[PDB]
């Protein structure tokens, strides 16, 4: 029976993230034992507990918004079969608002999709943000990814919708840009297409005012590439289903009982506190090889256990975000952990967020921008928003180099514009501030 004292390099992650980003990034979610390639591929059970996580969250907080779950099993080339039945469901104002969500099936093989349809503009609009930023918090609060709400440019947003809402990501090693999240306005556009009217309060007939928005498991591939490091995956503690890994560090059979006893009094502390946690007792392996294993899979926090720790009444616990070491005493596991696992998220995400600001150049000429995008950053421009200067801006950007920057979204949160600044393309006046990027 062999031991195992180092696990090997070809194990671990042998592409840096900064050096070969696309190699690291499939390295790291198959070792990681996320996903395992059959170009399809399978999620296996560390990944779909993080989409299960998600799923809980948005779930609870939608149905707060009196929005049903359902199932509409035809699509078509890929949308689904839907609007053309509501004609049969809608007759009056007491009909509406009609609200439904989907958990679907099918590069990415999971998502949520939801529609909506109201008697006014103003409710389905309030709907649309608030739906926005449920995918805000989707992001921030379980993924720790910062995103930016805006709005699409007219070229880009979807062509059924009177606007689009999106919330951006950003992936500064490659310096791309991806659509986290979409909430779009419909107006009366598919009203109208399939006649779905009721009889208002006033016994007026109208149109409904429709919505519709989702999000992917893109989202989980957007935090792997946030927090991911070289030694593997980094996950945020709530979408992590053991919290903590407990090692056992010892050498002489003398002192396998007291350190076995201690590990096992340690993982009833945090268990009986409904933190769930994994005492590696593997005996063929050695503690260094443990730790190895368990950082590649992402688990948030280590706590090891050898003979100097029995001595003091302590235990040392690392952290996988920044791999800081404390020594802790045996009746303060508890709380320290329970502390540090709120700090790991906040610092994952108070760290991307700073990322994510350093990856923004706020320009007023074109002649700032290539530097900008070479850079791997996106632009803030002030821009005249004329639908034409979208395919111009791309043609002339890949020319100058998937080497081409769009428009990403025109941010809610609006720098002033300066009375006299000119759009930074076409000279013109300039409307509002917008982000132009590379992207997925
Ligand atoms: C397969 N694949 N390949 C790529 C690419 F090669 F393009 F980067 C991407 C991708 C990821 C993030 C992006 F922002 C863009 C593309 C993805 N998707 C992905 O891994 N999803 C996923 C990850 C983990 C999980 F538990 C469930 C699903
Ligand atoms: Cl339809
Ligand atoms: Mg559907």
């Amino acid at each position: 029976a062999h031991h195992h004292h180092h696990h090997s390099n070809i194990l671990g992650i042998t592409s840096k993230k900064i050096e070969n980003f696309s190699d690291w990034y499939t390295q790291v979610i198959v070792k990681s034992e996320l996903i395992e390639y059959y170009g399809c591929y399978i999620l296996r059970p560390a990944a779909y507990y993080i989409w299960e996580c998600v799923q809980a969250f948005f779930n609870k907080e939608i149905k707060k918004l009196n929005v049903e779950n359902s199932y509409f099993p035809l699509f078509v080339t890929s949308e689904t079969i839907m609007y053309s039945v509501f004609p049969k469901w809608i007759r009056s104002y007491r009909d509406l608002p009609l609200k439904l969500n989907q958990w679907n099936t099918v590069r990415e093989f999971l998502w949520q999709e939801g529609h909506t349809a109201h008697k006014n503009e103003e409710e389905a609009v309030k709907l649309v943000f608030d739906i926005l930023d449920l995918y805000r918090r989707w992001y921030e609060e379980y993924l720790a990814v910062p995103i930016i709400k805006g709005i699409k440019s007219e070229g880009e947003k979807f062509g059924g919708a009177n606007f689009t809402s999106t919330a951006e990501a950003f992936i500064s090693e490659n310096g791309r840009a991806i659509q986290a999240a979409t909430s779009h306005y419909l107006g009366t556009n598919f009203a109208k297409m399939f006649k779905i009217e009721f009889e208002d309060e006033n016994e007026v007939k109208q149109y409904v005012h429709q919505t519709s928005w989702g999000c992917t498991t893109r989202s989980i591939g957007i935090m792997i590439m946030t927090h991911g490091d070289d030694k593997g995956l980094v996950l945020p503690p709530n979408v992590s289903k053991y919290k903590v890994v407990i090692v056992p560090i010892f050498y002489k059979t003398t002192d396998e009982n007291a350190i076995h006893s201690y590990c096992k009094d340690i993982e009833k502390i945090l268990k009986n506190a409904q933190i769930n946690c994994v005492y590696d007792d593997r005996a063929s392996y050695s503690p260094g090889y443990k730790f190895n294993h368990w950082e590649l899979r992402g688990i948030p926090i280590r706590i090891e256990v050898g003979p100097k720790d029995l001595q003091n009444n302590s235990c040392v616990i690392v952290r996988r975000d920044n791999n800081e070491k404390c020594n802790v005493k045996k009746e303060s596991v508890l709380l320290e952990t329970q502390q540090m696992l709120v700090d790991i998220h906040k610092n994952l995400f108070l760290k991307a967020k700073k990322k994510l600001d350093d990856s923004i150049v706020q320009v007023t000429s074109f002649s700032e921008v290539m530097n900008a995008l070479n850079k791997k950053k996106m632009v803030l421009a002030p821009w005249c928003e004329d639908i034409a200067t979208e395919e111009e801006i791309k043609k002339e950007t890949q020319r100058l180099s998937s080497g081409a920057m769009k428009p990403l979204c025109i941010p809610l949160d609006q720098p002033p514009m300066p009375p006299n600044m000119k759009c930074f393309w076409s000279g013109k006046p300039a409307k509002r501030w917008c982000l132009f990027g590379r992207s997925y």
